């Protein structure tokens, strides 16, 4: 993802926090795993 602040590219979410973006993917969690990195 590109920097000035963070977006869920799933549920469109909003964050400039890395905190609440590492915790955001966890709820999502579904498919692709990784894909490849
Ligand atoms: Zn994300």
């Amino acid at each position: 993802w590109p920097p000035r602040s963070y977006t869920c590219s799933f549920c469109k979410r909003e964050f400039r926090s890395a905190q609440a973006l590492g915790g955001h993917m966890n709820v999502h969690r579904r498919d692709r795993a990784r894909l490849r990195l």
